[PDB]
């Protein structure tokens, strides 16, 4: 698809057999999203937001579906007022930014 | 321009008659720049944020060169570890996200 960006940019995602959604936002280098359970391992992180900072989780190698296309990929659990898909799971859906 | 997200979406900017880089931020529904003196009256805002909250300047109307655009909006000034144009003002170039 193409979207205007007169609205927030949300699309729906599958992660973990649960249903989100989410911002699809250029800004963000990583993906970020607070409402989930992921199971497995993974490693502390801290990332670095306009208003300070945040404390994550990240897992590696997550079946995410964005907007109705698989993609695996690193995606960070946290506090985050709204959840982001970022640019690493961007570029698998091969997503431009136009004008 | 299209532009692929592998990198940042690094823009250059002319607001006030200076000179910087931006970040093209759908996730941001507002443009909020760090380095800059903007004349005249203004009102606080806090906008929210990922690790927290800010404390900015809001600035109504003001002239600002985006990637050779020429367009007037609301600026807020404060801290942000990155210059970002939001689609306050991306609305105004007729941007679109694409996939
Ligand atoms: C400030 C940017 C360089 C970085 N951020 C992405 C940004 O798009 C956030 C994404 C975002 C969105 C909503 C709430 C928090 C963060 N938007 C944002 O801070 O925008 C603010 C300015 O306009 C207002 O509208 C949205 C909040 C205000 S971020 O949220 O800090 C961020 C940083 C790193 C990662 N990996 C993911 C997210």
């Amino acid at each position: 698809p193409q979207i205007t960006l007169w609205q927030r940019p949300i699309v729906t995602i599958k992660i973990g057999g649960q249903l989100r959604e989410a911002l699809l936002d250029t800004g963000a280098d990583d993906t970020v999203l607070e409402d989930i359970d992921l199971p497995g391992r993974w490693k502390p992180k801290l990332i670095v937001g306009i208003g300070g900072f945040v404390k994550v989780r990240q897992y590696e190698q997550v079946p995410i579906e964005i907007a109705g296309h698989k993609v695996v990929g690193t995606v960070l659990i946290g506090p985050t007022p709204s959840n982001i898909i970022g640019r690493n799971l961007m570029t698998q859906l091969g997503a431009t930014l136009n004008f």
